[PDB]
Formats: C-alpha cells, sequence, structure tokens
C-alpha cells in the first residue's frame, strides 16, 4: 500500500493526495483534492488488499448506502460516503472530510480530558448517532474514541514552549461516527470476538452473545476515557480486564460466570485471579470503584458517572438503551428553554 497513496498521486484520475489523515491495520485514509468538485477536500479510505478488509469494506459500502439514503441531512451524524473505486485492486472509498478523531484529540494535548459542556454534548450527539443505527437494525461493535470525528476543525492551537507540544482548545465540539466495516444487521451472522479490546462488553469478552447493548458498553468506556484523558481498562489480557471490571464495577452476575463456556477464565463461581499476585496488587492499586474516578462531588459530574454507571451495567439484558440514555437527567442542561 505504501506504493499507491504518496502525496501528489492522483486517484480515479480526479483525487490528489495531500496527506495523511490515519493508518491501522484495514488499511489508510488520506486527504484528498477533488479537481472534479471544483478542488473540494474529500478524505479516501484505502483499503488493505485482502479477504478480511476487501469483505468487510464490500459491507461497510452496503451500510452507507442504507444509513445516508435513510438519512440524507446526516441528522443523525453517521459519515456520508460519496462514493467507492478501485486503485490497482485496492477498495477506496470516498467521505465528506471532518476534522480530528477525539482519540488524536486528546492524545496530542497530553491525554488532557475534554470539558464536562463538550463531554454533554459530544455524548448526547454520540448516543443520538448511534441509537438511529439501534432504530435500523444494526450495531456498531468498533465504537472507541478513534471513530468518533469532529464535523469540523473548530479549535485553536498554540505552540506552548514550556511543554513543547501545540495545545489545541476546542470551540464547538460537534462529532460524527465513522467505520461500519464491522456493523452487523440483527439477522447476520454474529462474529465471535467483536470491540477493540479495551472496549469490548463483558457479554462479547465471556462468548454469551451480542447485539445492540454491547453497543451502550463502548460508549460507557468511551465517555470515561473523554472525562478522565485515559482508559480506565488499559489491558491487552482479557482476565486482567475482567479483574479490572470487578475492581471498579463490583463482581460479575453469577449467571454470566456460570453460563460462559471461557470457563478459562474462572475458578468454581470466581474469576481464577491470586489477587495476591503482584499482577493483583497492580490492578488493586491501578483501579478504585467507579465513583472514585470523580473529579468534582458536584451534581452534574454525579449526572454524567450514573449515566456512565448505567452503561456499564454487566447484564445487557438490564444495560440501558441509548432510547432511555438519551433522555437521562445528564442531558437535561441541553434542554433547557425557560
Ligand atoms: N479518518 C477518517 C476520516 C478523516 C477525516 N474526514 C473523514 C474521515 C472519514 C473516515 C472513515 N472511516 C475511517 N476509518 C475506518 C476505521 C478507522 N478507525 C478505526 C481504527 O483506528 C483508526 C480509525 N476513518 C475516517
Amino acid at each position: 500500500m505504501h506504493l499507491i497513496c504518496q502525496s501528489g498521486d492522483v486517484l480515479s484520475a480526479r483525487y490528489e493526495i495531500v496527506d495523511t489523515l490515519g493508518e491501522g491495520a484495514f488499511g489508510k485514509v488520506v486527504e484528498c483534492i477533488d479537481h472534479k468538485a471544483g478542488g473540494r477536500h474529500v478524505a479516501v479510505k484505502i483499503v488493505k488488499n485482502v479477504d478480511r478488509y476487501c469483505e468487510a469494506a464490500r459491507s461497510e459500502i452496503q451500510v452507507l448506502e442504507h444509513l445516508n439514503t435513510t438519512d440524507p441531512n446526516s441528522t443523525f451524524r453517521c459519515v456520508q460516503m460519496l462514493e467507492w473505486f478501485e486503485h490497482h485492486g485496492h477498495i477506496c472509498i470516498v467521505f465528506e472530510l471532518l476534522g480530528l478523531s477525539t482519540y488524536d484529540f486528546i492524545k496530542e494535548n497530553g491525554f488532557l480530558p475534554f470539558r464536562l459542556d463538550h463531554i454533554r454534548k459530544m455524548a448526547y450527539q454520540i448516543c443520538k448517532s448511534v441509537n438511529f443505527l439501534h432504530s435500523n437494525k444494526l450495531t456498531h461493535t468498533d465504537l472507541k474514541p478513534e471513530n468518533i470525528l469532529f464535523v469540523q476543525s473548530d479549535y485553536t492551537e498554540a505552540y506552548n514552549p514550556k511543554i513543547k507540544r501545540d495545545e489545541r482548545t476546542l470551540i464547538n465540539p460537534d462529532i460524527k461516527v465513522v467505520d461500519f466495516g464491522s456493523a452487523t444487521y440483527d439477522d447476520e451472522h454474529h462474529s465471535t470476538l467483536v470491540s477493540t479490546r479495551h472496549y469490548r462488553a463483558p457479554e462479547v469478552i465471556l462468548a454469551l452473545g451480542w447485539s445492540q447493548p454491547c453497543d451502550v458498553w463502548s460508549i460507557g468506556c468511551i465517555l470515561i476515557e473523554y472525562y478522565l484523558g485515559f482508559t480506565v481498562f488499559p489491558t491487552h489480557d482479557s482476565k486482567e480486564h475482567l479483574a479490572m471490571m470487578e475492581r471498579i464495577l463490583g463482581p460479575l452476575p453469577k449467571h454470566m460466570i456460570q453460563k460462559t463456556r471461557k470457563r478459562k477464565y474462572f475458578h468454581h463461581d470466581r474469576l481464577d485471579w491470586d489477587e495476591h499476585s503482584s499482577a493483583g496488587r497492580y490492578v488493586s492499586r491501578a483501579c478504585k470503584p467507579l465513583k472514585e474516578f470523580m473529579l468534582s462531588q458536584d451534581v452534574e459530574h454525579e449526572r454524567l458517572f450514573d449515566l456512565i454507571q448505567k452503561m456499564l451495567e454487566y447484564d445487557p439484558a438490564k444495560r440501558i438503551t441509548l432510547r432511555e440514555a438519551l433522555k437521562h437527567p445528564f442531558f437535561d442542561l441541553l434542554k433547557k428553554s425557560i
């Protein structure tokens, strides 16, 4: 793919690459000048020339055709696909150019969190956008800060010599949801593994089956990450992941522990985890009950955390819906009209 995506390369006799926006395992996203739409800047995802990413981009194109047609004004904040083409046997998908991923925005400010006012606006929009997928018999499955992007370059940035980086200050926090290559329809076959490990629901970890509620878990993890500036589940390993959930959210429902065929992780009805090993005293030291991450006892911080705690309900049958979520008191402040 190195061979086909340099600056100055022209795709489909119109898209001139000017910059790289994002890399990763699926392939590359590049900024292009569209010489056939009056020099409008767009994004083109170049898909890695492999079975996996080919069929996932074929599916993504089908999903976007449906979302974009159903919601032409993008009221529900899903990215607009403009077209797709083939370039040296890679699928390329053209998109409206958005601003920074929320991931890159936090990362490049030294992992400093978003303001509560911004998080309220962003959480509302994420919940409204993914509730639209929910309404339309879809689950995203891979919600994570890399897949939430600012609509606009609506920030200022200044070089701060004291700390030798640009700091970027958000003016307007409006977002859209991207990447529908994993999005699964209610009646389609359901992959065993889904989500980036840090945002993966407990029912996905435990192979108990999944649908719309696994997205709600992911959003929960996103929101605390926006509030703190870092993931509360940093780990690579599922048993440590489950130890961290226990430390932060309490014990897992016995029914989930006893039902799972991933019995590898467990011993009788307990997590099989030496709490007193140096790896367990790590998790203990690293993790505290969820409500202790609060930076303020201020009621608006209490509203957010009550929502976050509902999103991280272990039992996906009991987990809050985005329908209910949009009605949570954390959002009331958005609906002020006196
Ligand atoms: N980075 C993207 C844009 C940047 C600017 N404007 C429009 C964009 C549209 C995109 C549409 N799709 C994707 N990515 C698909 C999945 C990539 N994610 C998940 C993996 O980590 C990287 C981000 N990225 C996109």
